[PDB]
RNA sequence: GAAACUUAAAACCGUGUUGCACUGCAACCCGGAAUUCUUGCACGUCG
């Protein structure tokens, strides 16, 4: 319960440290901070698994 | 006084249901408690 008051939190807290940096590298994409969440197929490697370097 | 079987013959027998009437019967819950439950992205990879 205590960790679903900070549910949008923690979504902001592993988008800077997940897929922020790596969403920057390629070119004509916009780096957004958000409380970004992914869902459903076609979402990629990274988002289902909790591996950290490349 | 010594000498001559109150003897012989004759089933205590014949006939006759230990028989007649009578419910091993009346009353009584195989009943009371219990989640087919616990964990699991129809998803990953692109000369």
């Amino acid at each position: 319960e205590r960790f679903l008051e900070t549910l949008a939190e923690t979504a902001a807290s592993v988008n800077q440290a997940r897929y922020a940096e790596y969403r920057a590298m390629y070119p004509g994409v916009n780096a957004i901070v958000g409380p970004i969440v992914y869902l459903g197929g076609g979402a990629g490697y990274r988002s289902k698994t909790f591996v950290t370097d490349q």
